[PDB]
């Protein structure tokens, strides 16, 4: 009952072995946003095992050369961790580029947070998001994986208990050759639109935004963000689906750690070790399962 046990080794697989996974990459299966139109496209798979798979799929022209692709994939598939969905393997067969990782079957931050069917997101979920996520970056950093192209609430996902978890596939970027963070600008690092590179400091700015996202219920524009806090508008900043979850006190606390995430100077933000530290005295409601407190099973 595969969830159970250990991810296991990272393999190549076979192209029949993934096709047989996907019936073919069938649009059906597709768990991605905007379908085939999309420049990556993510499938839900089963193997002949029943263990469900997470199948992205590159178009060649991303990473031609099969060689690299390979390497990525292994170096980001040593990494095994309960606060990731891990890299299981690859395929480079046939022209394709595809990345297998763990299925993650409770959708994402961005579903839960944003596009929430039952009830918006609780405070104690939302903080429990934090931590894992930030347990997920301090592991990654711990095996040399210090980079993360764009973390976003996308990149968010909950599993087979509804526990959030860190996707293994921003490990890599979505090109060999390309940007780092696809998404609006005026969501990304200041000195990443100077640069174009990424460092480890521009994830934690992005720790930030999600911090953020979090706290306001939608995607705002961080200097949109900063304004208000700058300007102690805090009503104006917090969801008002939260009402009464959470202190003053406790908000505040949550506020001021994005604040640090948000410096403009790079080496005044803090380390994942120091956002996991922040991020556990925070916890609420540990009694309560993920599955009850997202809604789910
Ligand atoms: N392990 C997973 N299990 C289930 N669904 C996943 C998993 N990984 C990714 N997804 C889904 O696929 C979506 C797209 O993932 P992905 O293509 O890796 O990232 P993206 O946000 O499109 N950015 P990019 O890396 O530029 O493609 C996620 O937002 C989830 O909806
Ligand atoms: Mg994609």
């Amino acid at each position: 009952h595969h969830h159970h046990h250990s991810s296991g080794q990272f393999r190549e697989f076979s192209i029949e072995t993934i096709r047989n996974a996907t019936s073919g990459f069938a649009a059906e299966n597709i768990v991605s946003e905007h379908g085939e139109r999309a420049p990556n496209v993510v499938y839900k798979g089963k193997l002949e095992n029943q263990r469900r798979i997470a199948v992205k799929r590159f178009n060649r022209k991303s990473w031609p050369d099969s060689r690299q692709f390979l390497e990525e994939a292994k170096a980001v598939g040593q990494l095994r961790n309960h606060r990731m969905a891990n890299l299981l393997g690859c395929c480079y067969e046939d022209e394709e580029r595809l990345l297998i990782a763990e299925f993650m079957p409770n959708e994402t931050l961005a579903k839960h947070l944003f596009h929430w069917e039952s009830q918006p997101m609780k405070w104690a979920m939302r903080l429990r998001v934090a931590l894992h996520i930030a347990q997920a970056l301090e592991y990654c950093t711990s095996k040399g994986r210090a980079l993360y192209h764009d973390l976003n609430a996308y990149r968010v996902l909950f599993d087979d208990d509804a526990n959030p978890r860190l996707s293994c596939f921003g490990l890599m970027k979505n090109s060999r050759d390309g940007k780092s963070y696809s998404t609006n600008l005026a969501f990304t690092p200041p000195e990443y639109l100077r640069t174009g590179r990424v460092t480890p400091e521009s994830v934690i700015y992005s720790f930030g935004t999600l911090l953020l996202d979090l706290l306001s219920g939608k995607h705002i524009p961080p200097s949109h963000a900063l304004d208000l806090i700058r300007d102690r508008n805090i009503q104006m900043l917090m969801d008002s689906g939260l009402e009464g979850q959470f202190s003053s006190d406790d908000g505040t606390e949550l506020i001021r750690l994005a604040s640090r995430c948000l410096q403009y100077e790079p080496r005044e933000r803090p380390n994942p070790k120091s956002l996991v530290s922040a991020m556990i005295p925070l916890q609420k409601d540990l009694e309560i399962a993920s599955h009850q407190l997202l809604g789910v099973p």
